[PDB]
């Protein structure tokens, strides 16, 4: 269950397999398996970590449907692998992968945004090893994220009543028809690495939780006492593990030796006096060092963590007992050449931009992000809402067992991967699923999503709040959204409806706000905004002008400022990003307050000014 | 019936009233009557001619609903008006106007794109006169062009199932909701002028027709004989009119004195040996000089005309017996400050650009244009399809008697105004009305449009072909379009349907072409294209890129080149233009092959190259 990021120390080594690989496109629903037995014939180069779609302009890989095959060779010293447990880890293969080492099928995986790994101890041999990875990009009614089995993509245009169109449609080249509004970037989007652990016994998982805070200071910089819990899982086979708590300076401030009881596991509590707390805008990180004892040390892992509590109370969102207000946006892992490929230069820059904007939070729309981004936000005091790739769901999916299991897999996998991050304060179990309507549809939606709500609570040892990001819908027939711990709504009053009319937009918004006021839950925006082409200007800003985006946020935010129970503003989007092509997508989605090259539109400056005057704690 | 453009000569003088007028906005359905009786209080400046909407950035006149009031003073010498018939002419007031002179109501007009005039002989007085013109911009279910009485604008976005939206809509500020895709620019869009004729008897109308051509030369530059007919109508009250035919150099090549028979009228035929013909790309113009005789002259008018025949024969479009092929586009009267205001600098430039592109034609989508543009195309050899403002029509309109009468008025007015232009070769009686479907709808559409088809043929002394520009629809249930003289179709395969897929788009296109092949009518594009933001580029062009627009025209035109019965390609659009704001309109409509500033996109260069190799005659 545990998926700790590979670590190098005295008992463990990591050997990265990133770089320029060999690559071939394959079939719509098959690939030659014998490609795993020998070097790929006439291979293309493909850098990895990264989407393959924008890495070859001779081909149109954005149009590709089905399989591609990655391959590379590697060799490591035999003396290093000797006596060790050898693990091959893929941080992300989008969406599904078959993995071969030296002609042996290691196995397969479907989750496109969460890591998976194989024990290759027996599959490895000395000298060059041949690693072949088939990657499947196909989406459909049974995938998460959801694809359409026929018809059009989102916000796709059609003239279905024209006989010639209907006929041509049946012979059209097969394409992925996304059930979501971002491009279906595929491939080895994140790192690949071989790593080592001891074979006989090893640390397999670590969970650190903040259990209680005693006498929190007025500024929440400290608590007189913090009670934290540890849970270390072991693999392999009166054994003991030593746990040391290291502060920001490397000083051991607490330590305990715990017994390993048998799934071998050691668990307990540690009291830390005058603990320095993790807050938005003021991060502080400890390290929990776990050492498996035989004075010598058998295995070790260093787990970063932060000491803080999260509690929804009435209409407030309390971090360390302080009423927090979200300032931020939905993001995407999206950039010009990498596509969905992870880029830590871009992560560092983006985090700096979040600081520049005086934002304090974002959501991982619409899939778990690269792990490094969470580490970065841990050390930079930026709060995260962590979201699974459950986007594009409707009633067709709720009756599908394979979908349900993949959804459960995504939730359990995300939380297993990300549980230790202090920056994460809430889980999102879906984005914009069908929840409303008449007949039994709302009840079917509820019956589908509640056990997933409960699962997220059961899987998270910190028991953070759980939400579901709700599309603009009939809130009166939706019976699911109101039952989340925090109500997270996507609303586009004045854009997709009442278009360009901000007075009417604010009126409508206020009507729905009056509804939510009676619901009595804490409520936040997780999306709202307007497509905006930088350089389009007007003295009276119309849709697509910079002025209109600015005016839009000014009016809307002026309205939500009147509601004490409205605890956050996350807009759409942080930055322009790539989508499936269509008549409403001007070189992708342009609701970014920044361009795709991270340059500030007028709205970004305005929002920066507003957010500079809004405190993380006590705004409402 | 006659609306000859005001002319200055020995018997007539024209006094233009253009310039900077006084201006005030008024109410949604009224204006202060005392504004006609005295100078406007606190007036704004407003240039005439021009739309008022973009002439004041302090106000948001684009959002204006209802009335505005223009006003100015003028004085003319008493000796000039003495004994003369004084006529006040408005080339265009969009859409409806009330006109007052010196506190007296002169009268009213509906129809925003055709001229009207008043006899002000008795209302005029010496010294300063006060001219007040109230202009109404409102469109609705009974206007041409058609507005929507509720809901959203044309190609607008909605979330009607959201209760807050439905409620907010009921209280939204009133706006014109166009059922058409161009901005509702209003005001005194064209010139205003006072002019003079003799009072006792005067020339009221002239019609020149090319009756027959005998032995047209091989190069169509001349005919051995041309039989032309004249029809001169008189107002006022053994009288005679002399008609002299002047060639391109002012030489009298023919002349006759005809009797005026009483509704005073003179009518007859004139034979011209070795007549020089008007052709696309090779214009030649004569002048018919009509002089009312009492050596002295009572009245005179100089009517330009061109000698040429137009005949649809089977699937061919014959100009002077030669099989013509349309190369061009729909245009708009649209520019950055003038809006729909006439601008002859821009007309001259645009005509030069039509030459640069090696185009030979355009359609006056979607309203009759300023008269000067037709004169310009007369002298520049550019062919025109003349179209009434019957755009946005559906079955709601066909049952409306007022709409039917306004439609007949538009047809009769357009043809009465424009009959003498040799450049005009075809009438369009509507753009994209509802024609298809099931039940009685196709029959209802047919029964509405056939008498308008017949009216257009009866009103035109030249009896030019008549068409109806058809939207992308179910061509199998449409029973109206196929009965037109030329089949003019608007098709957006690959843009509004089968989006981005040019293979499927061409396949669908070919299916419908297979349908039209058997109809046995000549068929042409009057619209097709793709919104294109200049500067957006891709190696594999996606929707909104320059490359995609280029590719679009390349593939589609490659398909229509295979059809001998396909006699023309008019794309959409000549240049980017302003629309009502909405989620598919990136600062208006961007399907222009030129920018709004008349700069060429990649597609323009490609089309220029293609059209350079396609002859006006004999391509098919
Ligand atoms: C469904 C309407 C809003 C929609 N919400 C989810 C995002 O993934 C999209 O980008 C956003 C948009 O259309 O901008
Ligand atoms: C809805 C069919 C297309 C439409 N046809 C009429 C033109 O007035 C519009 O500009 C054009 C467009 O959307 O580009």
């Amino acid at each position: 269950n545990g998926m700790l990021y590979p670590q190098s120390n005295d008992s463990r080594i990591v050997f990265p397999l990133d770089g320029v690989w060999d690559f071939r496109t394959a079939g719509e629903d098959s690939y030659p398996a014998e490609w795993a037995d020998a070097p790929l014939p006439e291979p293309l180069p493909m850098a990895v970590p990264g989407s393959y779609n924008d890495q070859n302009d001779e081909l149109n890989l954005r149009a590709h449907y089905g399989w591609v095959v990655y391959q590379r060779s590697f060799a490591v010293p035999s003396r290093l692998v000797a006596g060790q447990r050898m693990i091959l880890r893929f941080d992300a293969a989008t969406h599904a992968a078959d993995v071969y080492l030296n002609g042996q099928l290691l196995g397969s995986h479907f989750g496109g945004f969460l890591p998976f790994e194989f024990d290759v101890t027996s599959a490895l041999h000395a000298g060059e090893n041949l690693l072949t990875v088939a990657v499947d990009n196909r989406i459909g009614s049974s995938t998460l994220p959801v694809g359409n089995d026929a018809g059009t993509a989102f916000m796709g245009s059609d003239n279905a009543n024209v006989p010639a169109v209907a006929e041509a449609k049946k012979h059209a080249r097969r394409q992925n028809l996304p059930n979501f509004d971002f491009f279906n970037f595929a491939g080895l989007n994140r790192h690949v690495e071989l790593y080592t652990t001891p074979a006989d016994a090893y640390i397999a998982d670590i969970a650190i939780t903040t259990e209680r805070l005693d006498h929190i200071a007025g500024d929440a910089c400290t608590a007189a006492n913090a009670l934290i819990a540890y849970d270390v899982t072991f693999g392999g086979d009166g054994r003991q593990v030593r746990i040391s708590i290291l502060d920001g300076e490397g000083t051991v401030v607490a330590g305990v030796t715990a017994d390993i009881e048998r799934t071998a596991k050691a668990s307990g509590e540690i009291a830390i006096r005058d603990a320095k707390l993790w807050n938005p805008g003021a991060a502080y990180l400890y390290t929990a060092v776990a050492e498996l004892l035989p004075s010598r040390i058998i295995d070790a892992y260093r787990q970063t963590f932060g000491i803080r509590t999260v509690e929804v109370s009435g209409t407030t969102f309390l971090i360390n007992g302080k009423p927090f207000y979200f300032k931020g946006f939905g993001k995407h892992e999206d950039s010009y050449f990498h596509g969905r490929g992870t880029d830590d230069v871009l992560n560092v820059k983006d985090v700096s931009l979040i600081h520049w904007l005086h934002a304090n939070s974002f959501r991982t729309s619409h899939y778990p992000y690269a792990e490094s981004m969470y580490d970065l936000c841990d050390r930079e005091g930026i709060v995260i809402i962590d979201e699974v790739p459950a986007v594009g769901m409707s009633w067709l999916q709720y009756a599908n067992p394979l979908v349900a299991e993949r959804h459960r897999e995504a939730i359990r996998g995300m939380i297993a991967r990300d549980k230790n991050h202090p920056c994460i304060v809430m889980w999102s179990i879906a984005n914009e699923p069908g929840l409303d309507g008449d007949g039994e549809r709302p009840r079917q939606a509820y019956d589908y999503f509640r056990p997933l709500y409960e699962l997220a609570h059961a899987s998270d040892p910190q028991n953070r709040p759980v939400t579901l990001v709700c599309c603009q819908n009939d809130y009166t027939t939706d019976i699911t959204e109101r039952t989340m711990d925090v109500v997270c709504i996507n609303r586009y009053y004045g854009w997709y409806n009442l278009s360009g009319d901000l007075d009417a937009a604010c009126h409508a918004l206020n009507i729905e706000l009056d509804f939510w006021e009676n619901i009595g839950k804490p409520v936040m925006f997780t999306e709202y905004g307007a497509d905006t082409i930088e350089g389009i200007h007007g003295t009276h800003g119309e849709m697509f002008s910079e002025e209109f985006q600015r005016d839009y946020y000014a009016r809307i935010n002026a309205e939500i400022d009147k509601r004490p129970w409205f605890i956050g503003e996350q807009l759409w989007n942080f930055a322009d990003f790539a989508t499936f092509q269509g008549i409403i997508r001007v070189e992708g989605n342009r609701k970014g307050i920044l361009t795709r090259d991270r340059q500030p539109k007028m709205a970004a400056h305005w929002l920066r000014e507003r957010w500079a005057g809004i405190p993380d704690y006590g705004y409402k």
